[PDB]
């Protein structure tokens, strides 16, 4: 009689409107790498990959709850370093000011796709850290196998809808013009701004600013 999918559904929508996630960002880079052009296979692959990691890493989370009694805030610092490094590369600047010519590459297109995948796996979002950490305390006293599946399925729904709608939008992307290039760098700038404001902001008004992005029309739609 209880539907855990409801929570996962609302959570999925929150992640979509969350400036710390924004699936449209990685997708814009994935499509920028060319890849193959198969959203169904790309989604299924990401779903399986993410699910496998969430399960394999979810297992030790039972014993990892005992480590929470100590302190591992130093793990949040690593995320900031990665964000800074990514921001520097996003600026289009190279660390080695001595690039030669007549280099090799060939299949450099799938490299951006594979790298972006590993990026989302290694690049942990500190904004979702406390939120995920709160789930460990719940899985330590019980668990939530169906909950994990509901979370993945919840994100699968919008992904499938977007994948199908992207078919008609694909013809528009090439018809638009140079406008698609404006939003390309725009999202990147905001991403770096939020990332740097979170690292240097820490526990401040920045944590409360996340409530300014959350639509009040969704909060007023709660029966409880």
């Amino acid at each position: 009689m209880s539907l855990s999918l409801t929570a996962a559904f609302l959570a999925g929508v929150l992640s979509f409107l969350s400036p710390c996630v924004l699936p449209l960002v990685p997708t814009y880079l994935f499509y920028l790498g060319g890849a193959r052009g198969r959203p169904l296979f790309n989604a299924l692959f990401f779903i399986l990959g993410f699910g496998a990691v969430f399960f394999l890493l979810g297992l030790p989370f039972t014993l990892l709850g005992g480590l929470l009694f100590e302190h591992r805030q130093t793990l949040a610092r690593v995320g900031g370093v990665v964000l800074v490094l990514f921001g520097l590369y996003m600026l289009g600047l190279r660390p080695r000011w001595g690039v030669s010519l007549r280099y090799e590459g060939e299949t450099s297109r799938p490299l951006g796709a594979f790298l972006l995948g590993a990026t989302l796996a290694l690049g942990w979002t500190p904004c979702i850290g406390p939120i995920l950490g709160a789930i460990l305390t719940l899985t330590a006293v019980g668990g939530g196998v169906g909950f994990l599946l509901a979370y993945i399925l919840g994100l699968a729904v919008p992904f499938f809808v977007v994948a199908l709608f992207a078919d008609r939008i694909k013809g528009w992307l090439r018809r638009a013009g140079r406008i698609s290039h404006y939003v390309e760098v725009l999202a990147g700038v905001v991403l770096v701004l939020v990332g740097v404001l979170l690292f240097t902001g820490t526990f401040t008004a920045l944590n409360t600013f996340f409530l300014r992005i959350t639509p009040e029309w969704l909060q007023r739609y709660l029966p409880s």
